[PDB]
């Protein structure tokens, strides 16, 4: 599992379950192509988004949408989604951890690449 | 200046400074239409990328450009950029300001929405 | 205005407002001295703490009191407070804001060091 | 495990490892009593520091070593350290993750409160 999407709730201090994440590799004629998706897990995580195979190098996007997140939980959202996009580097560590923790105006995103 | 972008630096402690920051508005068509731009000033701010009267409603995304920001300080960051996409002005006009901090592996993203 | 303290609430997108701030010096008996307090103004800001010539070299807690923070708003936040303690004027005279980010169960606190 | 203390470093975007984390619960006359320490593992991870029948109801204080974490980076630290004070309340969810995201002049701090 060389790609996980772990998202956290900052307003419940709990894993945000059930977020809908896709995954984007950018194409060369600079578009997004549908990559992966999936919902987070109840902890919050989404594994098996690809394979060592399939997750080539490359300019990757990962799309949460924090939006429906918020909705359903009754709670005004600022963004339209929390976007994290980055350069797949075969190079060095090669595990992607994309950590996002909510909150209904601000997330932060922060990549954990390991070995 | 309803739409002001701030960037700071969490590495240096400072004000990230000189950091291209872009500015679209999705149009009826869907695309991401090119809004405004600018280059955070000294304070880590950016004023002016547009006016009362051209910040309409609609769906704007921000794009931070974090990545040569870290670049020029030797450092390979994780993100190609910060983008911050949001409804702008649904409930009537709004003062945003989109407080972004950065580090070479994490970034966050705050909005401070204000009615004046 | 050398120790500035600003405090954002990342779930209203607003400034944290009256939101009290008290800052301690460690002692020479390694003790917290109370050194100055304040509440967060209409920005979410705090200045005036203290001065250039009071503000010496030193370890400094800033305690934001984040909990009845969210009390007042009917929320029963994870922390007792936000606190940053850090090392100032160790190379000469410095001016800190100390930016904190809250949520019921989250923040962030950032410091911004500039020099004059 | 009913405390887990997990920091991320954000600026090499890997677990904060061997990171100093000491853990105080309030004492009856205010001060912070030493409670159960450790080092953060290779995932950044610190586990085991109590167990359901020790951590009662109270305050408790995670002090985190920041600036230790630092020097040894040859990073220059703002913080000292990044203190997490929180009451544990036995009512409802009652496994805690302390995720800490660490940069040299910022830090954040999560609480994951699960069942
Ligand atoms: C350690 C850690 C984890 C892993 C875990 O909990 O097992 C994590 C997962 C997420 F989805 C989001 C954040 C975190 C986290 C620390 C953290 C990161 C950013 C922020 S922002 C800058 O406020 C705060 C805290
Ligand atoms: C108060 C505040 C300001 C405004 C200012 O200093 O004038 C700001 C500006 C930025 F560009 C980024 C962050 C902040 C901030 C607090 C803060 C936000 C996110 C984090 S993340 C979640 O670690 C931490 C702290």
């Amino acid at each position: 599992c060389p790609l996980m999407v772990k998202v956290l709730d900052a307003v419940r201090g709990s894993p945000a379950i059930n977020v809908a994440v896709h995954v984007f590799r950018k194409a060369a004629d600079d578009t997004w192509e549908p990559f992966a998706s999936g919902k987070t897990s109840e902890s919050g995580e989404l594994h098996g988004l690809t394979t060592e195979e399939e997750f080539v190098e490359g300019i990757y996007k990962v799309e949460i949408d924090t939006k429906s997140y918020w909705k359903a939980l009754g709670i005004s959202p600022f963004h339209e989604h929390a976007e994290v996009v980055f350069t797949a580097n075969d190079s060095g560590p090669r595990r992607y951890t994309i950590a996002a923790l909510l909150s209904p105006y601000s997330y932060s995103t922060t990549a954990v690449v390991t070995n």
